[PDB]
């Protein structure tokens, strides 16, 4: 029932650029009621509400967090997700497999969930063990999919995971047209947002992937934004018209 649902990354995206995170928000702060607001993050949702109060993120409808694993609504975490999510998903399997590669170092227990699954990757390593990674683990026909970005983030979530399914979901569940939703990112773990039929802008300071990605996929509905964090979020509002 809003004009537009705005979808949007917070480390280097919506966050880096205090100033800019400052007018962006005074802006939207003056038409709060005209949209949605989602924080799609790779970060859990602890760490969420955690960096919210360090650079004071206004209040959002909806958390997408940990890539999308996690789905948070005003009144709580969305079972209706995880049961979806947990269907013919095997996290032991896949750990294991993932577990034996030497350029592998799982990330924190603190950033594991049960449809999470995350390592870094060694800086001397070879990225193509990545690949090597995607390939092995396709082949054990559970639904996985791999996620990297910034270079050493390796994030093994369910097919039906990751933040683009998350925030079709969160369309349907609200009713809001692609044309009428706007994802804003800069890394790998973006990259399902711009698969999705949703407007999208890309900031100036995006990582290497992600702007590979779009010089392959990019199409009409993808805006390659000057303004770097915050910034680019309102630029491209005005690009897309949104907010008219
Ligand atoms: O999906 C990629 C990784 O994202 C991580 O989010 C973080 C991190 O927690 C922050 O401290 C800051 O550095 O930005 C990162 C990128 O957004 C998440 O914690 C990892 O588990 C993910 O693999
Ligand atoms: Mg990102």
């Amino acid at each position: 029932m809003r004009q537009l649902l705005l979808i949007s990354d917070l480390d280097n995206t919506w966050v880096g650029d205090q100033q800019a995170l400052e007018h962006l928000q005074e802006y939207l702060g003056d038409r709060r009621g005209n949209f949605y607001l989602a924080y799609a993050t790779g970060r859990s949702y602890h760490s969420a509400r955690e960096l919210q109060k360090q650079v004071g993120l206004m209040e959002p409808d909806y958390w997408l967090t940990a890539v999308g694993s996690e789905i948070y609504h005003p009144e709580g975490l969305d079972q209706h997700w995880a049961d979806y999510l947990s269907e013919h998903w095997q996290r032991d399997i896949l750990q294991a497999i993932a577990d034996g590669f030497e350029a592998l170092k799982p990330q924190s227990p603190l950033e594991q969930n049960p449809w999470k699954i995350s390592y870094h990757l060694d800086p001397q390593a070879c990225p193509t063990v990545i690949d090597q990674l995607t390939e092995m683990l396709k082949e054990t026909g559970i639904p996985v999919q791999v996620i990297f970005s910034s270079g050493k983030d390796v994030d093994l979530l369910p097919q039906r995971s990751n933040k683009g399914n998350a925030t079709q979901y969160l369309q349907q569940h609200l009713a809001m047209e692609p044309s009428q939703t706007l994802v804003c990112g800069d890394s790998g773990n973006d990259i399902g947002l711009f698969e999705t039929s949703a407007r999208g802008v890309i900031v100036r300071n995006a990582q290497p992937e992600l702007l590979h990605w779009y010089d392959q996929w990019g199409d009409s509905r993808h805006y390659r934004a000057q303004s770097s964090h915050a910034g680019a979020i309102l630029e491209a509002i005005a690009h897309f018209d949104f907010l008219s």
